[PDB]
């Protein structure tokens, strides 16, 4: 990654042994369960391409999903090339070229590269551009792989109302529900699939619960 | 988190793994039990609200936690909004803008919008007002999933006396009884529900015994 | 905690990870076992009064032993302040305020007041003087919680010696008896409770043996 | 390996026990699956040769590969001899010597010569040079120690579309097909070692689906 | 302890959590094994007589074992303070105090007092003496603790002679040898007591065979 | 060791509670297999002779390899004294002495000393001529544990070649061949001691072929 040393200035640093481990076994653990993408956007925290590709390239299952992260990786490559086209030709002797959508995935750029990009005053930032990519990809990943439609979460007949309620949330989320639609569901969808008892009692407090209100309604 | 260096200035430097991964695993095997609520706190010292929601995406359970949470951040949000309203239109060129509640909780804002307010002089001190927010929800949520009455906690006939009131002030704790009600209850509901021996000899020390001699008697 | 960075100043640092869990475990493993004291003391070196809350706050159990902690600590504050009453009425500009015992306690003090204090030419040492009132605290807890009384130690028949003079040092030590009685306690309680094999061994050594001259003894 | 302090200079630091105990550990639990190589290489981040041979010696087992990567070493040892050969003769008093491919190799030359060599301005990245000797030994072996062609990978009649997929594209990565090959094979061969049912539906999606298409489809 | 910062000047840094826990768990895990005493020495680099004793004092069995070298230092100290005979009366005003045996020990001696010797110019070596002390005591432990002679240890006749001089030297080394008698014993007691068949091979060999050349003779 | 701070001047620190259990558990794991060898060496770089009298002294079992071990060592510290005999007599005052064999083995020399030398202008490197010592007798320990000879390393009948191989090169480092040896071997040795099947196979190649086909051919 690029760090400000103890003194102020941006140079690189080694990837850790421990931010290196922490990914590959959280992947391991969770696979592609929502909260590993802000799990992968801390542990790359200053990255620069090199190293997010590093991240990506330990993991040793997954494979469909690595192909399916390339492959968005390409699209947003290309339209980084539509949006910024670069000189052919040959560079300015001393001088930074600018990037390519390959440049910043990291395949047709050098390290020294990326850190000339990313420390240029003022910085042109590949690490966040790349990790800007990835994050896209792996969304698109998190929901394939979500099991269950938000339909099929119905509160069992002896299920306490929190317990549906974490599945209900844990599904909407791996399903990638806006944030709207997550606190409109509360007047709606998460009454209808209550089971009996606790929809009665939903149902008579009103609209414009919250979601504190109709969790102590069910206790 | 915003650190002074080795230097005395005060810097943006990446959460750590084992800071993450402290949180997790805490949540993990605590739940919402109080004393989760001051290791947020720690883990989170000198946090940006670009961190902050960070720790509390990684966690994968406790989704209806998670969405009763973000109800209290935006009912803070509002408060905040409307005791310190913001211009609209164009920014001074160079200069830095007025927090909204969004920007607070990290929403609107971008981290270097965060690290200038956070190391402005004066601070204005977006983490720790984030945090603040926080910690009223995850309260809330700790009451919410509290499982017993105080008025359910009483001595069983063969229980030591030392076991049944570390029941009563572990529960009186997560029920979220103020310090005046914890030093109080001492001379009041712990005796009453003390089994029959207890409170008898508890009876006979007469008013004002320290729980340690309370504790002492009936052992 | 408040540390010498690596030139010399003394600045505040955020507790770490490996504190928080070390102290956390420790509690949970050893409970109130003497050794757990100084424990306590070495993982809070440097400790401000808010990391000491910290580290109190975040243990889960014993919350009988916590409220025990509590009563102690407000009898020393009060003590605190019948020695060290301070100004009514307001702070001067800019200047610091003299601490009253809730403020040593870090409930009615903030971090910076504590920084101010505790870095101060010279230091008024808050830190420490509440570290001292929470150990004094502990060491009633540990007196409470020791099981078995020292007259109860006595040697079985076929018990090493070694066995029970561990036993017995390990009883003499939560029960708190001053260092006087552990070297006086070799010239007698411990050759009282010794089995009579070495009980008539012992007698013949005679008086002013070391406790190795013993042990070797009765081996 | 070289790093930079602090202050902006480079020096070496020991290897870290981290480091050291990752390597062999990954190599213990993985062996040479492909994940392994970029591993080596964010573990070897800014090694010189010495550190490099000294992570290769620190392994146990896998002593025929260990022969087959010496075997690839002298083979580029003795490629670089041909392209850089070095004067006969006695070094310039004071000065830098030219490395052959064995100084490169870290069998001829000392940890000093190394140093200079790469904190030489500009470098003479003898560190670079031998990882990438290095890591072209290990794909070599990677490819030998893949169990599978990729013409046996063949969904089986109740196997997940998706679960087919990730040991297709995990055995072509063991198989060190190219990029262009992984991108072409979702037009052709991942269809035809399809199960009848998905084949079906594949063959009608027609020709340009990506990879998220032909798995959506078969979900 | 007192370290050497950054910038080259001593100064006091706190116990860390790592080294306060390897020290407790090297004791639980090897008592007074022989190996527990250059671990300790190790462990204790650079410390001030506070941290020893907080080393001391956070285990928590072996308490027969810490009464012992509780005695030990006793006796040092009172040495010390036959040589080193101390003023009495009032320190001279902002100046050093001289070190009395319990002042080394840390017993009366504050922190300040210790880092004020140990930093002085020349050192008053405080932390170093009072290590020294405890080494003598814990060797004592050591011996005491060592659970079988010398002659006792022979070998078995299945017994490869490795494993034999294994238990030999492990023997030799609790029992206290000096270097020389170890050096010697390869001459004398190992073989008298080898197994007949080593035995025989052993004596043929004659005087003046290496370890190395009697244990290649009985392989 | 002795480590270059962060401002590039060479200063002691205390070896680590990281690299002391590091070494302490390779040994209890792998004992005298090749490969602890130059993880020894990986974990004492950098240090003094103290610090490697430390780490073979916190080794608690495999006493015979340590007696054999400082049989080796005297054997080098007498011809270190044979080349390079010191002046007797006294000290010049406040100079630097000269090492005698005991001195680079570290047990008539302080950490002072060893530090002086060391830090010497040009270093008098007796960190590393000690360890070049230890390793001599580290590998003559390696040979003499070495369980097997080559000649009985022969294919089974139903053993993969690469098992097989791997048992070979194991054996052949262990029992320390040269590396012309090793790279000879595979036109030999390794052939004859093949099964029929492979045998044949191999015979056929014909001579010069890599070990990577020989490897293909009986795959
Ligand atoms: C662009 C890119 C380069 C790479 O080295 N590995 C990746 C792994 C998965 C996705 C994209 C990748
Ligand atoms: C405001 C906010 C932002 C976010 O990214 N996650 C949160 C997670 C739980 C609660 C609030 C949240
Ligand atoms: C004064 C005080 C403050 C606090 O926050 N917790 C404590 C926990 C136990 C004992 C005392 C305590
Ligand atoms: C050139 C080289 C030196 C070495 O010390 N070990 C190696 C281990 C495996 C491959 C090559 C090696
Ligand atoms: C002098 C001394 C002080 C102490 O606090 N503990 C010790 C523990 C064991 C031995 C000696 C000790
Ligand atoms: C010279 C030397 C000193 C020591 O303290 N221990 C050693 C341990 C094994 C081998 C040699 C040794």
């Amino acid at each position: 990654p690029i760090v400000q040393n103890l003194q102020g200035q941006m140079v690189h640093q080694c990837i850790s042994p421990r931010t290196l481990n922490a990914w590959v076994k959280v992947v391991e653990e969770k696979a592609f369960s929502p909260e590993v993408i802000p799990m992968f956007s801390a542990l790359s925290c200053g990255a620069t391409p090199q190293d997010l590709n590093t991240m990506l390239n330990t993991v040793g299952g997954h494979q469909a999903a690595m192909q399916m992260l390339k492959e968005t990786i390409n699209e947003e490559a290309a339209e980084w090339d539509r949006l910024h086209p670069v000189h052919a030709g040959p560079i300015a002797p001393g001088q930074m070229r600018e990037p390519r959508g390959s440049d910043i995935a990291g395949t047709t750029s050098t390290l020294q590269e990326q850190i000339g990009w990313m420390t240029h005053n003022p910085p042109i930032p590949v690490g966040e551009i790349y990790k800007r990519w990835i994050i896209l990809g792996l969304n698109k990943i998190v929901r394939m792989y979500s099991p269950t439609s938000i339909l099929d979460i119905r509160q069992g007949p002896k299920e306490p109302f929190r317990d549906y309620v974490d599945r209900f949330y844990k599904t909407l989320r791996a399903e990638q529900a806006s944030q709207e639609v997550k606190n409109a569901a509360t007047e709606t969808l998460l009454v209808q699939n209550a089971n009996p008892d606790c929809k009665t009692i939903l149902k008579a407090l009103g609209p414009g619960a919250t979601l504190e209100e109709m969790m102590t309604a069910c206790q």
